[PDB]
Protein backbone atom coordinates (compact mmCIF):
# COMPACT_ATOMS: atom_id res chain seq x y z
CA UNK A 1 0.00 0.00 0.00
CA UNK A 2 1.35 3.38 -1.09
CA UNK A 3 -0.14 6.51 0.44
CA UNK A 4 -0.09 10.23 -0.39
CA UNK A 5 -0.80 11.92 3.00
CA UNK A 6 2.48 13.10 4.61
CA UNK A 7 5.01 14.15 2.00
CA UNK A 8 7.73 16.64 1.28
CA UNK A 9 8.73 18.59 -1.83
CA UNK A 10 11.93 18.13 -3.85
CA UNK A 11 12.09 21.67 -5.18
CA UNK A 12 15.30 23.05 -6.66
CA UNK A 13 16.34 19.76 -8.29
CA UNK A 14 14.87 19.55 -11.81
CA UNK A 15 12.69 22.59 -11.18
CA UNK A 16 13.87 26.07 -10.20
CA UNK A 17 17.45 24.80 -10.63
CA UNK A 18 20.18 27.44 -10.26
CA UNK A 19 21.99 26.53 -13.48
CA UNK A 20 21.07 23.79 -15.92
CA UNK A 21 23.95 21.40 -15.24
CA UNK A 22 24.49 17.64 -15.03
CA UNK A 23 26.62 18.02 -11.91
CA UNK A 24 23.67 19.70 -10.21
CA UNK A 25 21.12 17.18 -11.50
CA UNK A 26 23.27 14.19 -10.49
CA UNK A 27 24.15 15.39 -6.98
CA UNK A 28 21.30 17.55 -5.57
CA UNK A 29 19.04 14.54 -5.04
CA UNK A 30 20.50 11.04 -4.82
CA UNK A 31 19.06 7.81 -3.36
CA UNK A 32 20.44 8.73 0.06
CA UNK A 33 17.91 11.58 0.24
CA UNK A 34 14.90 9.39 -0.62
CA UNK A 35 16.14 6.95 2.00
CA UNK A 36 16.40 9.75 4.61
CA UNK A 37 12.87 10.90 3.76
CA UNK A 38 11.68 7.28 3.97
CA UNK A 39 13.32 6.65 7.33
CA UNK A 40 11.70 9.87 8.58
CA UNK A 41 8.21 8.46 8.01
CA UNK A 42 7.00 10.45 5.01
CA UNK A 43 4.90 8.32 2.63
CA UNK A 44 5.61 10.18 -0.61
CA UNK A 45 7.56 12.97 -2.32
CA UNK A 46 6.38 15.70 -4.67
CA UNK A 47 8.67 16.25 -7.59
CA UNK A 48 8.31 19.50 -9.51
CA UNK A 49 9.96 19.62 -12.88
CA UNK A 50 10.34 22.44 -15.39
CA UNK A 51 9.66 21.49 -19.00
CA UNK A 52 13.15 22.34 -20.42
CA UNK A 53 14.78 19.32 -18.78
CA UNK A 54 12.36 17.27 -20.92
CA UNK A 55 11.80 19.35 -24.08
CA UNK A 56 13.64 22.19 -25.82
CA UNK A 57 11.75 25.01 -27.50
CA UNK A 58 13.57 24.36 -30.80
CA UNK A 59 12.98 20.70 -31.65
CA UNK A 60 9.61 20.67 -29.96
CA UNK A 61 8.50 17.05 -29.70
CA UNK A 62 11.84 15.33 -29.15
CA UNK A 63 11.91 14.31 -25.51
CA UNK A 64 15.30 14.30 -23.82
CA UNK A 65 16.06 10.88 -22.39
CA UNK A 66 18.77 12.57 -20.34
CA UNK A 67 16.15 14.64 -18.51
CA UNK A 68 13.67 11.80 -18.19
CA UNK A 69 16.34 9.64 -16.56
CA UNK A 70 16.09 11.77 -13.40
CA UNK A 71 12.36 11.21 -13.10
CA UNK A 72 12.86 7.49 -13.83
CA UNK A 73 15.52 7.02 -11.20
CA UNK A 74 13.48 8.96 -8.62
CA UNK A 75 10.58 6.62 -9.35
CA UNK A 76 12.95 3.69 -8.76
CA UNK A 77 14.24 5.10 -5.47
CA UNK A 78 10.63 5.64 -4.36
CA UNK A 79 9.52 2.17 -5.41
CA UNK A 80 12.48 0.79 -3.43
CA UNK A 81 11.49 2.66 -0.26
CA UNK A 82 7.72 2.29 -0.78
CA UNK A 83 7.10 5.98 -1.27
CA UNK A 84 4.61 7.56 -3.63
CA UNK A 85 5.66 10.21 -6.13
CA UNK A 86 3.56 13.12 -7.33
CA UNK A 87 5.11 14.27 -10.62
CA UNK A 88 4.37 17.95 -10.93
CA UNK A 89 4.89 20.19 -13.95
CA UNK A 90 6.01 23.45 -12.34
CA UNK A 91 6.89 25.34 -15.48
CA UNK A 92 4.82 24.62 -18.62
CA UNK A 93 5.54 25.69 -22.21
CA UNK A 94 4.98 29.43 -22.41
CA UNK A 95 3.77 29.38 -18.80
CA UNK A 96 4.39 37.06 -19.99
CA UNK A 97 2.87 33.57 -20.09
CA UNK A 98 1.82 32.70 -23.63
CA UNK A 99 0.44 29.26 -22.78
CA UNK A 100 -3.20 30.35 -22.77
CA UNK A 101 -2.73 32.58 -25.79
CA UNK A 102 -0.67 30.31 -28.04
CA UNK A 103 -2.35 27.01 -29.11
CA UNK A 104 1.13 25.71 -29.99
CA UNK A 105 2.20 26.02 -26.35
CA UNK A 106 -1.05 24.29 -25.50
CA UNK A 107 -0.35 21.47 -27.94
CA UNK A 108 3.16 20.94 -26.50
CA UNK A 109 1.73 20.94 -22.96
CA UNK A 110 -0.76 18.18 -23.75
CA UNK A 111 1.83 16.21 -25.70
CA UNK A 112 4.28 16.17 -22.84
CA UNK A 113 1.56 14.73 -20.59
CA UNK A 114 0.50 12.20 -23.25
CA UNK A 115 4.13 11.12 -23.48
CA UNK A 116 4.56 10.74 -19.71
CA UNK A 117 1.30 8.85 -19.33
CA UNK A 118 2.54 6.31 -21.89
CA UNK A 119 6.01 6.17 -20.44
CA UNK A 120 4.79 5.21 -16.96
CA UNK A 121 1.77 3.11 -18.03
CA UNK A 122 2.94 0.04 -16.06
CA UNK A 123 3.50 1.93 -12.79
CA UNK A 124 0.12 1.75 -11.07
CA UNK A 125 0.80 2.47 -7.38
CA UNK A 126 3.75 4.82 -6.91
CA UNK A 127 3.12 7.72 -9.22
CA UNK A 128 0.50 10.43 -9.66
CA UNK A 129 0.46 13.37 -12.05
CA UNK A 130 -0.03 17.04 -11.13
CA UNK A 131 -0.80 18.83 -14.41
CA UNK A 132 0.09 22.46 -13.81
CA UNK A 133 1.54 24.04 -10.71
CA UNK A 134 -0.10 27.41 -10.04
CA UNK A 135 -2.06 29.27 -12.73
CA UNK A 136 -2.51 33.05 -12.61
CA UNK A 137 -5.35 34.19 -14.83
CA UNK A 138 -8.14 36.87 -14.81
CA UNK A 139 -10.50 33.91 -14.54
CA UNK A 140 -10.55 30.12 -14.86
CA UNK A 141 -12.13 29.99 -18.34
CA UNK A 142 -8.96 29.30 -20.33
CA UNK A 143 -7.24 27.00 -17.84
CA UNK A 144 -10.48 24.98 -17.60
CA UNK A 145 -10.39 24.55 -21.34
CA UNK A 146 -6.77 23.45 -21.37
CA UNK A 147 -7.29 21.22 -18.34
CA UNK A 148 -10.26 19.37 -19.82
CA UNK A 149 -8.31 18.70 -23.04
CA UNK A 150 -5.34 17.45 -21.00
CA UNK A 151 -7.48 15.13 -18.85
CA UNK A 152 -9.18 13.81 -22.01
CA UNK A 153 -5.83 13.19 -23.67
CA UNK A 154 -4.46 11.29 -20.66
CA UNK A 155 -7.63 9.21 -20.25
CA UNK A 156 -7.24 7.84 -23.80
CA UNK A 157 -3.98 6.22 -22.72
CA UNK A 158 -4.53 5.62 -18.96
CA UNK A 159 -8.05 5.53 -17.50
CA UNK A 160 -7.06 5.12 -13.85
CA UNK A 161 -4.02 7.36 -13.43
CA UNK A 162 -4.56 9.69 -10.44
CA UNK A 163 -4.47 13.29 -11.61
CA UNK A 164 -3.89 16.25 -9.27
CA UNK A 165 -5.72 19.35 -10.42
CA UNK A 166 -5.31 22.81 -8.97
CA UNK A 167 -7.11 26.08 -9.53
CA UNK A 168 -6.46 29.67 -10.56
CA UNK A 169 -4.26 32.16 -8.71
CA UNK A 170 -1.53 29.78 -7.49
CA UNK A 171 -3.86 26.88 -6.66
CA UNK A 172 -5.74 29.03 -4.16
CA UNK A 173 -8.18 27.13 -1.94
CA UNK A 174 -11.02 29.43 -2.95
CA UNK A 175 -10.46 29.02 -6.68
CA UNK A 176 -11.34 25.35 -6.55
CA UNK A 177 -14.98 26.34 -6.91
CA UNK A 178 -14.13 27.92 -10.29
CA UNK A 179 -12.79 24.70 -11.93
CA UNK A 180 -14.86 22.88 -14.58
CA UNK A 181 -16.76 19.82 -13.47
CA UNK A 182 -14.57 16.84 -14.21
CA UNK A 183 -16.69 13.72 -14.17
CA UNK A 184 -13.84 11.41 -13.22
CA UNK A 185 -13.14 9.17 -10.22
CA UNK A 186 -9.36 9.54 -10.31
CA UNK A 187 -8.98 13.23 -9.53
CA UNK A 188 -7.54 14.85 -6.38
CA UNK A 189 -8.02 18.59 -5.90
CA UNK A 190 -4.90 20.55 -5.02
CA UNK A 191 -4.40 23.84 -3.18
CA UNK A 192 -1.32 25.62 -1.79
CA UNK A 193 -1.29 27.21 1.67
CA UNK A 194 1.07 29.96 2.86
CA UNK A 195 -1.27 32.01 5.15
CA UNK A 196 -0.42 34.47 6.76
CA UNK A 197 1.79 35.57 3.86
CA UNK A 198 3.81 38.10 5.86
CA UNK A 199 4.61 35.48 8.42
CA UNK A 200 5.39 32.53 6.03
CA UNK A 201 7.30 34.88 3.68
CA UNK A 202 8.73 37.42 6.10
CA UNK A 203 11.73 39.07 4.48
CA UNK A 204 11.37 36.89 1.35
CA UNK A 205 14.07 38.31 -0.93
CA UNK A 206 11.92 37.58 -3.97
CA UNK A 207 8.79 39.28 -2.62
CA UNK A 208 8.79 43.04 -3.20
CA UNK A 209 6.01 43.80 -0.73
CA UNK A 210 7.63 41.45 1.82
CA UNK A 211 11.09 42.91 1.26
CA UNK A 212 9.70 46.44 1.49
CA UNK A 213 7.84 45.60 4.75
CA UNK A 214 11.05 43.95 5.99
CA UNK A 215 9.58 42.90 9.29
CA UNK A 216 10.08 39.89 11.55
CA UNK A 217 6.75 38.36 12.63
CA UNK A 218 5.99 35.74 15.30
CA UNK A 219 3.26 33.11 15.45
CA UNK A 220 0.95 33.18 17.26
CA UNK A 221 1.09 36.97 17.23
CA UNK A 222 0.05 39.85 15.08
CA UNK A 223 1.35 42.15 12.37
CA UNK A 224 3.04 45.26 13.72
CA UNK A 225 3.74 48.65 12.27
CA UNK A 226 1.49 48.17 9.24
CA UNK A 227 0.03 51.68 9.69
CA UNK A 228 3.47 53.21 10.00
CA UNK A 229 4.68 51.17 7.04
CA UNK A 230 1.86 52.30 4.71
CA UNK A 231 2.41 55.93 5.78
CA UNK A 232 5.97 55.65 4.46
CA UNK A 233 5.12 53.50 1.45
CA UNK A 234 1.70 54.53 0.06
CA UNK A 235 2.27 52.02 -2.78
CA UNK A 236 1.44 49.20 -0.40
CA UNK A 237 -1.66 50.93 0.86
CA UNK A 238 -3.64 47.72 0.27
CA UNK A 239 -1.73 46.28 3.23
CA UNK A 240 -3.73 48.59 5.50
CA UNK A 241 -6.41 45.91 5.75
CA UNK A 242 -3.85 43.65 7.46
CA UNK A 243 -3.26 46.28 10.14
CA UNK A 244 -3.00 44.65 13.59
CA UNK A 245 -4.26 41.33 12.22
CA UNK A 246 -3.96 38.59 14.87
CA UNK A 247 -2.19 35.46 13.65
CA UNK A 248 -3.47 32.31 15.29
CA UNK A 249 -5.00 28.88 14.56
CA UNK A 250 -8.50 30.19 14.03
CA UNK A 251 -6.98 32.48 11.38
CA UNK A 252 -5.55 29.42 9.61
CA UNK A 253 -8.90 27.56 9.87
CA UNK A 254 -10.71 30.51 8.30
CA UNK A 255 -8.39 30.51 5.25
CA UNK A 256 -8.82 26.75 4.80
CA UNK A 257 -12.62 27.01 4.86
CA UNK A 258 -13.06 27.58 1.10
CA UNK A 259 -11.50 24.15 0.41
CA UNK A 260 -13.56 22.43 3.10
CA UNK A 261 -16.76 23.88 1.64
CA UNK A 262 -15.82 22.88 -1.91
CA UNK A 263 -15.35 19.31 -0.74
CA UNK A 264 -18.78 19.31 0.95
CA UNK A 265 -20.37 19.77 -2.46
CA UNK A 266 -18.00 17.72 -4.65
CA UNK A 267 -17.44 14.97 -2.05
CA UNK A 268 -13.90 14.76 -3.51
CA UNK A 269 -10.33 14.20 -2.27
CA UNK A 270 -8.23 17.23 -1.33
CA UNK A 271 -4.47 17.68 -1.24
CA UNK A 272 -2.25 20.60 -0.20
CA UNK A 273 0.81 20.27 -2.40
CA UNK A 274 2.74 23.12 -0.85
CA UNK A 275 2.73 24.77 2.55
CA UNK A 276 5.58 26.11 4.65
CA UNK A 277 7.44 28.84 6.51
CA UNK A 278 10.60 30.57 5.30
CA UNK A 279 13.59 29.16 7.18
CA UNK A 280 14.70 32.53 8.58
CA UNK A 281 11.60 32.85 10.83
CA UNK A 282 12.27 32.19 14.50
CA UNK A 283 12.32 28.45 15.19
CA UNK A 284 9.55 28.44 17.81
CA UNK A 285 7.12 30.28 15.48
CA UNK A 286 8.09 28.11 12.53
CA UNK A 287 7.37 24.93 14.47
CA UNK A 288 4.14 26.33 15.91
CA UNK A 289 2.74 27.21 12.48
CA UNK A 290 3.40 23.71 11.05
CA UNK A 291 1.98 22.06 14.14
CA UNK A 292 -1.21 24.15 13.95
CA UNK A 293 -1.55 23.64 10.19
CA UNK A 294 -0.75 19.91 10.20
CA UNK A 295 -3.32 19.69 12.99
CA UNK A 296 -6.03 21.11 10.71
CA UNK A 297 -5.11 18.81 7.77
CA UNK A 298 -5.32 15.87 10.16
CA UNK A 299 -8.68 17.12 11.43
CA UNK A 300 -10.18 17.41 7.97
CA UNK A 301 -8.33 14.43 6.49
CA UNK A 302 -6.31 16.29 3.88
CA UNK A 303 -2.96 15.02 2.65
CA UNK A 304 -0.13 17.27 1.60
CA UNK A 305 3.49 18.02 1.03
CA UNK A 306 5.61 20.54 2.90
CA UNK A 307 7.88 22.98 1.04
CA UNK A 308 10.80 22.25 1.01
CA UNK A 309 13.21 19.27 1.57
CA UNK A 310 16.45 21.22 1.22
CA UNK A 311 17.47 24.69 0.06
CA UNK A 312 14.87 26.97 -1.60
CA UNK A 313 14.79 29.17 1.59
CA UNK A 314 12.21 26.86 3.19
CA UNK A 315 14.52 24.01 4.16
CA UNK A 316 13.45 21.24 6.48
CA UNK A 317 16.83 19.48 6.16
CA UNK A 318 20.40 20.73 6.16
CA UNK A 319 22.58 19.82 3.21
CA UNK A 320 24.07 16.98 5.30
CA UNK A 321 20.65 15.28 5.46
CA UNK A 322 20.09 16.19 9.10
CA UNK A 323 16.80 17.87 9.97
CA UNK A 324 16.80 21.52 11.04
CA UNK A 325 14.53 20.45 13.91
CA UNK A 326 13.64 16.87 14.73
CA UNK A 327 10.37 17.91 16.38
CA UNK A 328 9.48 19.64 13.13
CA UNK A 329 10.11 16.48 11.08
CA UNK A 330 8.02 14.46 13.52
CA UNK A 331 5.09 16.83 13.17
CA UNK A 332 5.43 16.75 9.35
CA UNK A 333 5.61 12.92 8.95
CA UNK A 334 2.28 12.66 10.80
O1 LIG B 1 11.35 31.32 -7.78
C1 LIG B 1 10.75 32.16 -6.80
C2 LIG B 1 10.93 31.58 -5.39
O2 LIG B 1 10.07 30.42 -5.23
C3 LIG B 1 10.01 29.87 -3.89
O3 LIG B 1 9.15 28.71 -3.85
C4 LIG B 1 7.76 28.96 -4.11
C5 LIG B 1 7.06 27.78 -4.86
O4 LIG B 1 7.78 27.23 -5.95
C6 LIG B 1 5.75 28.39 -5.37
O5 LIG B 1 5.11 27.31 -6.09
C7 LIG B 1 4.90 29.14 -4.19
O6 LIG B 1 3.98 30.11 -4.69
O7 LIG B 1 5.73 29.85 -3.22
C8 LIG B 1 6.95 29.20 -2.81
C9 LIG B 1 7.60 30.00 -1.70
O8 LIG B 1 7.65 31.36 -2.10
C10 LIG B 1 11.36 29.46 -3.31
O9 LIG B 1 11.20 29.14 -1.95
C11 LIG B 1 12.35 30.62 -3.50
O10 LIG B 1 13.65 30.20 -3.09
C12 LIG B 1 12.37 31.12 -5.03
O11 LIG B 1 13.32 32.16 -5.30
Amino acid sequence: MVSFKAGINLGGWISQYQVFSKEHFDTFITEKDIETIAEAGFDHVRLPFDYPIIESDDNVGEYKEDGLSYIDRCLEWCKKYNLGLVLDMHHAPGYTSTLFEDPNQQKRFVDIWRFLAKRYINEREHIAFELLNQVVEPDSTRWNKLMLECIKAIREIDSTMWLYIGGNNYNSPDELKNLADIDDDYIVYNFHFYNPFFFTHQKAHWSESAMAYNRTVKYPGQYEGIEEFVKNNPKYSFMMELNNLKLNKELLRKDLKPAIEFREKKKCKLYCGEFGVIAIADLESRIKWHEDYISLLEEYDIGGAVWNYKKMDFEIYNEDRKPVSQELVNILAR
